[PDB]
């Protein structure tokens, strides 16, 4: 390979150097399985940070037991009463999980932190059977239990019509068989593992006058719940029988050009149409408009087996994330999973080498990968609400109130303030006909999801500053597409301006409507004459779409955080397979000395600025890029920037003002820094040099340099 680092990887994975291009593929697979999961830990450390306000993994919990005041520090931080936000991983039907459990997920968090981030072996989670100690099995073990009690329970739904059907269609067959062979096809892919294409084979049975009765114009209202169910019949077919289907593959394999497995497939296929074309028939004629909603009225008329110890730190992983952030990590992990099965399959066929070291060998083999994609394909598929529990929305009623004005003041005046807008009475009770504030903040910030993503992320008591900057909200506002921006500005116009067409003129009025925004316009809407109606809907407006304009910044300078935490998690593995080891220098860590030992146009540029650069300028920015303290300190920068166009300029801004004050930079080592400093004092936005200079340890890639170091490359 370019880097010349194909021979020390296959080394470190398999023994020998390969003289082939298919298993650089592999091991990037692997190195790919293991950036994402090292992005979203560190994610997820933050959030637990940030929430509370404030780990050896060789501590057994009774041996911490014994100790007094070590122990008696984690007694009253387990105790905060802020631990509610994160859903199921704490809190249990409104009773609080036993001390032992959260100890174990939260020594198992910080011991994935420590592996990804590269005492534990550099070989913990590939082999975790031998590792994982004493009751800390049990713990994963009890949350799979309840979820798989939970998940048994609730399956029989939503496709109580077609199960019926093919309950009917076996009638000398076990219960448990119709619904496990139908529950093995669509959750985890049993079809996958054939070298049959049952799709086109379909397709090639409908071409026959014997089943192709079906292709009416009115068979389009049923679509999916028709293709579906021959699949399922198709797919048992070859595994009732396991020789046709053995002699298939035999058949199959033996092939000599694609013309021959056309016949084949053709032969195949009408060998299928006149076994069981009755049976497709009558199948197929059994669904209509009264059978459906008839099954569907009488939908009450086991699966639990335990899964693997890497799926379960996964399942208690996702315990403590939200829904957009558990489909990206379980996608990546279902195509990295499926791409290293294709690769395995290629691997074997061509009679190579496909064993590991012996390392590796207990997990990276085919049945166990095989086991793991279709486990991970399980664990996406549970339908989460995350609804808000019931004891924990006193602490949202204060934060939220917190947010919609009246911030930085003590409890006692927002206790007043509760009082005093939403009434109790006597025996703290409701007084009816006297609450309309109550549910209009209970159905628009608290069951929403941007309010749980702001309080995990940001601090409730100095978020309001993100929207006093106007160019930040103009900027913001811009992103949003056209159509939205149009349908707000209808809506919250008011009735003291004209109607305008320019989207600029939307912009302006939006973002001085969001100006001013306080918890006093809300103290009188509408409670249980189009008027009211109109209020209402104005007011729905204008508290989603300043959670937006929040919500969106939030996200997506994380987003940037995490794209410079994988280029140090890339640094710090490609440091160790050169031999070349970082120093150290008055306490401060040198990031700069691989890019100096590989190098020991673009070697001019690089060499150029490897002289520009101030070690304690990196080894702070290294510490931002760590600690995500670009969102903790975005309250003390964010009132000063001139103008925007990109989250490039916001994000870089934001860490140049934090060297800048914070006073991390070294003018004794090099005078030159000063020009930067003072080009961000006198033109209020970054300045490219910098930015260019203390982002030199990735000089070792240069595409890497050129996508993180330039604004209109880092999009593309």
């Amino acid at each position: 390979d370019l880097l010349c680092l194909k021979d020390k990887l296959e080394m470190h994975y398999f023994g020998k150097t390969f003289d082939d291009n298919i298993h650089i593929q592999l091991i990037y697979q692997i190195l790919d399985i293991e950036k994402i999961l090292a992005v979203h830990v560190n994610n997820i450390v933050f959030t637990l940070d940030n929430v509370l306000h404030p780990w050896r993994i060789n501590l057994d919990y009774q041996t911490l037991r014994g100790q007094t005041n070590k122990y008696d520090r984690f007694k009253n931080y387990i105790k905060r009463k802020e631990l509610l936000y994160f859903g199921e991983a704490f809190y249990h039907e409104n009773e609080r999980r036993y001390e032992e459990d959260i100890f174990a997920i939260l020594t198992l968090l910080s011991a994935l932190a420590q592996f990804c981030f590269a005492h534990v072996n550099s070989f913990w989670l590939y082999q975790l059977e031998d590792q994982l100690s004493d009751e800390f099995k049990e713990t994963l073990s009890i949350l799979w239990e309840e979820v798989t009690e939970r998940i048994d329970s609730e399956f029989l739904k939503t496709n109580t019509v077609n199960l019926h059907i093919l309950c009917h269609v076996f009638p000398k067959e076990s219960k448990e068989t119709i619904v496990r062979a139908y529950y093995e096809f669509l959750i985890k892919k049993s079809f996958k593992n054939m070298g049959f294409s049952i799709k086109k084979l379909r397709e090639i049975m409908l071409e026959q006058s014997d089943l192709k009765s079906f292709k009416e114009d009115k068979y389009n209202s049923v679509r999916a719940k028709l293709y579906k169910l021959f699949d399922f019949i198709i797919t048992y077919y070859y595994d009732h029988h396991a020789f046709e289907k053995e002699a298939l593959v035999s058949s199959l394999r033996s092939s000599l050009t694609e013309e021959n497995k056309e016949e084949i497939y053709i032969k195949t296929a009408r060998t299928l149409a006149s076994a069981l074309g009755a049976d497709f028939k009558k199948a197929a004629a059994d669904v209509n408009a009264k059978n459906i909603r008839d099954y569907q009225k009488k939908a009450n008329d086991i699966g639990n087996t335990g899964i693997g110890y890497f799926s379960e730190l996964i399942y208690m992983l996702t315990l403590l994330l939200d829904g957009k952030e558990i489909n990206d990590l379980l996608t990546t992990l279902i195509n990295k999973f499926d791409n290293i099965i294709s690769f395995i399959d290629i691997l074997k066929k061509l009679n190579l080498e496909f064993k590991f070291k012996p390392e590796y060998a207990d997990f990276f083999n085919m049945t166990n990968c095989r086991y793991t994609l279709e486990e991970l394909r399980v664990i996406n598929s549970i339908a989460r609400m995350q609804k808000p529990s019931a004891d924990a929305r006193k602490i949202m009623y204060r934060d939220a109130l917190r947010i919609l004005g009246m911030d930085n003041r003590p409890d006692e005046e927002i206790d007043r303030e509760l009082e005093r807008t939403m009434p109790v009475g006597a025996d703290g009770k409701f007084i009816k006909g006297k609450q309309g504030f109550r549910n209009f903040i209970a159905s628009n910030v608290i069951e929403s999801s941007r309010f749980h993503y702001l309080v995990r992320y940001n601090n409730p008591h100095k978020t309001r500053t993100l929207v006093k900057n106007p160019n930040v909200v103009k900027f913001v506002l811009e992103g949003i597409p056209e159509t939205q921006i149009k349908r707000y500005f209808d809506v919250c116009k008011g009735q003291e301006i004209p109607p305008t067409s320019d989207k600029s003129a939307q912009i302006d009025v939006l973002a001085r409507i969001i100006s001013s925004v306080d918890y006093k316009i809300f103290e009188d809407v509408p409670q249980s004459n189009f008027s009211d109606a109109l209020k209402k809907q104005r007011y729905q407006a204008i508290v989603s779409l300043y959670l937006t304009v929040m919500y969106l910044i939030t996200k997506n300078l994380v987003y940037v955080n995490s794209r410079y935490v994988i280029a140090f998690h890339c640094l710090e593995r490609d440091a160790f397979l050169h031999g070349v080891t970082l120093p150290k220098m008055n306490k401060k860590i040198v990031y700069s000395q691989l890019t100096t030992h590989l190098l020991t146009k673009w070697y001019v540029l690089v060499k150029n600025n490897l002289q520009n650069s101030d070690i304690t300028a990196v080894s702070s920015f290294a510490n931002i890029v760590a600690a995500i303290s670009v969102v903790r300190n975005s309250n003390e920068y964010i009132s000063g920037i001139g103008e925007l166009h990109s989250y490039f300029e916001l994000y870089h801004y934001l860490v140049q003002s934090m060297i800048a004050k914070n006073n991390w930079y070294d003018t004794s080592h090099q005078p030159k820094t000063a020009e930067y400093l003072n080009n961000l004092k006198k033109h209020h936005t970054y300045c490219k040099d910098f930015v260019k200079a203390y982002c030199i340890p990735f000089g070792y890639v240069v595409p890497r340099y050129k996508n993180l170091t330039i604004n209109e490359l880092f999009d593309r």
